């Protein structure tokens, strides 16, 4: 019999243009069978009448419910590609900077403002004109503050007196747009933040998209801390730039896919003054628009199923080479 590699997620990504260029080409495996999970199934269905999986690729977006999903991958006992309770700590930046620090990856120094909604002017911030100090901790502008809320893209970014002031607003893009200037000077008053510092780059941030620890694509878009027009190519497709990952890099992927526990995972890295730094963790995230990759992608997903499973369906199986990029 087959083995089953089992798809559950939202709609939106089961049936997005990426996924099915990838499981068109999972499918070539000779002895795997891909099914599909029925979003109606998902949202409706106790995880009793979930399809049988022996492989489970699934994850969160907006309106998944990820305890169906865990109670799912509990009861049926499937090997799980991107591990599913990690999935709520990605959720919330102060866990992800938490596991990064303690796994020695770079990241920005930081301090998190917990701030009780009830009394909200009782936490530890004291701002001036060009700085915050965060329980104790000064960060000068320029500075950025994030939602604790990963889903929350509503990040700032604080200008100094010397450069005029006012404040950065990111967004989740709006047509051509990412972020916009505001006179703003002073910081959020309600809502938890993570204060950290400014890292000088470029003016491009690094995406990088792992599948498993060994393989990682990386390229690179302006960043919306610039000026908040997107780029786009005659075509009208975001302008995206190549990448080639140095050999520090390379460990941070591995690093970042292993601690997470993420298979598939995208990340965010800086490179500023001659090091790399991550500043946000996604989880599970396609490339697209790059035949290459759904090539790549497909193939190390099929052989990390067949490696895995292989002895128990007694189909035999020689592991092959991959590629790194
Ligand atoms: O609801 P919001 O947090 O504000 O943002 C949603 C995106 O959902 C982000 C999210 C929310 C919760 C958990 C995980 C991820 C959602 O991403 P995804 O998780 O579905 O990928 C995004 O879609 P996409 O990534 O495809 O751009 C928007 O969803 C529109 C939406 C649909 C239904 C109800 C509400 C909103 C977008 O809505 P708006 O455009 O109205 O802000
Ligand atoms: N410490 C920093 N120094 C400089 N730029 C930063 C810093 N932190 C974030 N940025 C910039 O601001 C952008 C958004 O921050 P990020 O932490 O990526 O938030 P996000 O809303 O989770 N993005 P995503 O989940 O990738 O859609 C980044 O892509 C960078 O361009
Ligand atoms: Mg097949
Ligand atoms: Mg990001
Ligand atoms: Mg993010």
């Amino acid at each position: 019999r087959q083995i089953v590699v089992g798809i559950c997620s939202m709609a939106k990504k089961s049936k997005s243009k990426p996924m099915k260029e990838i499981l068109e080409r999972i499918s070539l495996f000779k002895y795997i069978t891909v099914v599909v999970f029925e979003e109606e199934v998902i949202l409706n269905e106790p995880v009793e009448n979930w399809p049988l999986c022996d492989c489970l690729i699934s994850f969160h977006s907006k309106g998944f419910p990820l305890d169906k999903a865990v109670a799912y991958a509990k009861l049926r006992n499937p090997f799980v590609i991107n591990d599913l309770n990690m999935q709520y700590l990605i959720q919330d930046r102060r866990e992800v900077y938490s596991i990064l620090q303690a796994e020695g990856i770079l990241l920005p120094r930081y301090a998190i403002l917990n701030r009780d909604p009830n009394n909200p002017k009782e936490c530890n911030l004291i701002e001036g004109e060009d700085h915050v100090e965060v329980n104790g901790e000064v960060f000068q502008k320029p500075f950025v503050e994030k939602p604790v809320s990963a889903e929350d893209h509503n990040v700032y970014i604080y200008y100094p007196t010397s450069a005029g002031g006012g404040s950065q607003r990111l967004f989740r893009k709006i047509g051509s747009r990412s972020s916009v200037y505001s006179p703003e000077s002073n910081v959020r008053k309600t809502g938890s933040y993570i204060y950290e510092e400014f890292m000088p780059t470029d003016g491009t941030d690094v995406k990088v998209y792992t599948v498993g620890p060994d393989y990682a694509h990386a390229e690179a878009r302006k960043s919306p801390a610039l000026d908040g027009k997107v780029e786009r190519d005659s075509e009208g497709k975001e302008v995206r730039y190549p990448v080639i990952l140095n050999a520090r890099e390379k460990l941070i992927a591995w690093k970042v896919c292993l601690a997470f526990k993420q298979t598939v995972c995208g990340f965010d890295l800086l490179r500023a003054n001659g090091q790399s730094y991550v500043c946000d963790v996604n989880g599970f995230s396609f490339v697209k628009n790059s035949m290459k990759y759904y090539d790549d992608c497909a193939k190390i997903l099929g052989n990390i199923v067949m490696r895995e499973l292989a002895p128990q369906f007694h189909i035999p199986w020689s592991i092959p080479l991959e590629a790194e990029d």
